[PDB]
């Protein structure tokens, strides 16, 4: 695996409209899958000590290929000074879930120490089945590729920790009041999300601005009463997820205790989104009133680049 | 993972009839599936150069845990002075093939420069779902699990040389008179094997004694005029393969030039016979007349042993 593998892979390949050989694939997908498994079930990084490593979160990309590369190019390349996390959702709905997967495992590969990525609710059978990524794969590539992917979906990391400040996950956080770090940290993630419990709402709970807790639109709704709890009990800042589309990309909520952080513009070829990042990158940060309140953040966004003549889930 | 992490896996849980939990054997799968997807279609081993280094050749064990064992208990340890190849057929008819892949697994993770596998035609779909295998890893784990170890099968080298002179495949030679090592190296091994060709025959092929090709008992016999073409035409001393039982573990067959170990003793718990280990170690081979006519060849037998009140493809 090499810088010039991804930039053939990406340019000479899939730009064309062009699928790997299925032995790559599949050594790809392996290789990628054995990494994770090393990974315990949150990820804990930080740059405080390394001043100069920006780390950048970003949130749902549902197969926008062509985006997850503008994201790139706008924002920059993943390297030794520059480490990344997809906080999940980066297959279905988008109709090259297969190339933007393939990218991030490839990229988890080349930098297994600045490319990280939490499961979302889409990486999972489930969903993968009604929304597009399973269609998309048996089409492509095989049923047998497929269940290679789905292998390695189970490996993904629930959540990620950073700086010891932040806390990153899918969906959001459940309403127990015992919950800790250490709860998230032993959950036996190898495995489809259960119907109940910490796992699932790690990757299906949203907020609400109510105080309180309960059934959400779609698991549960949390008040910004539980994520202050969940803090301040856990010595935290703020969370970041994800799972909700933000029509500025990123979204300050629940009284400055959590950010929503969607990657994924105009989604569905409909919403006319902004995607959005946050940079934490300690004591260089960029306040606004009504948008970031901590000087290691900052928040930037990016606009929907043109794609192939192709509908979402085209499988 | 450690010699430890192996010795409870075997000691602690597989001897006491329990599982890994799924999380480690899908772990091992996949560290696994890793390693030999980096190896070339023919691995190519040498001992020349390392006098001390014993490479031992072994064939079907078909998931005889209990005699793989005593095989490991007899011969000795994978290490750095000892190398093993297990010519295929790891999996089906024997009860505990689960138990024989996920040690064969964890030990090429540990001594990834010392354990080697050939592909054998049991490492495929067709024969899992009827030989035994996917249902005994549907019992015991689950579909994915059994799905994990079904596209390892596909990155499990061909055939693998040893010294530039014995060349090791599961089942046999081509009749192709063109057939070169290169061309089995080149092979895009990571599929199911196809009905004809190269790929088919160093997995299915038997040898006749009788001259020429045919049809086999059962893809192709090749005859002792064929192996000797390859043999010559290739620079090698003989062909090992597996892939038939031998009453005798390893049988000496085409005057010499090619040699059948078969490592599955007293197979389906009815055959009696021995199972058997061709050490290759450069100039301390032991010659027997009618056995082995190299001085670089230990030919060593194995007796079965007892095993728990389980039937063979007691989940089939
Ligand atoms: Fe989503
Ligand atoms: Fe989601
Ligand atoms: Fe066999
Ligand atoms: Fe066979
Ligand atoms: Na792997």
């Amino acid at each position: 695996m090499s810088q010039e593998f991804i930039s053939k892979m990406v340019n000479d390949l899939f730009l064309k409209g062009k699928y790997l050989p299925k032995k790559y694939v599949a050594a790809i997908i392996s290789h990628a899958d054995t990494l994770f498994r090393q990974e315990p079930s949150m990820v804990e990084l930080e740059n405080n000590s390394t001043p100069d490593v920006k780390i950048s979160v970003c949130g749902d990309t549902h197969g926008q290929f062509y985006d997850v590369l503008n994201l790139f190019r706008k924002f920059g390349k993943v390297g030794p000074k520059h480490t990344y996390l997809f906080n999940g959702d980066f297959v279905d709905r988008g109709s090259w879930s297969c190339e933007v997967a393939l990218l991030f495992y490839c990229l988890k590969i080349l930098h297994p120490n600045n490319f990280f990525l939490n499961r979302g609710n889409h990486e999972s059978d489930n969903m993968n089945k009604i929304y597009g990524f399973e269609d998309e794969c048996k089409y492509k590539y095989s049923q047998r590729i497929f269940n290679m992917f789905a292998q390695s979906f189970e490996s993904l990391p629930l959540a990620t920790l950073i700086n010891n400040d932040y806390l990153v996950m899918h969906g959001g956080l459940p309403s127990d009041p015992s919950a800790t770090l250490s709860d998230f940290k032993n959950i036996d993630r190898f495995a489809q999300p259960p119907r109940d419990g910490a796992f699932m709402e790690l990757l299906w709970a949203d907020p609400q601005e109510a105080n309180g807790m309960g059934p959400s639109q779609r698991g549960h709704a949390f008040g910004p009463d539980i994520t202050d709890r969940f803090l301040r009990n856990n010595k935290l800042r703020k969370i970041f997820r994800s799972h909700e589309l933000r029509m500025g990309g990123v979204q300050f909520e629940q009284k400055g205790k959590l950010m929503t952080v969607f990657s994924a513009p105009n989604y569905c070829d409909s919403q006319g989104n902004l995607g959005g990042v946050i940079h934490v990158v300690p004591g260089h940060g960029i306040l606004q009133a009504g948008r970031n309140d901590d000087q290691n953040l900052i928040i930037e966004t990016f606009e929907a680049v043109e794609h192939p003549d192709i509908k979402p889930m085209a499988y």
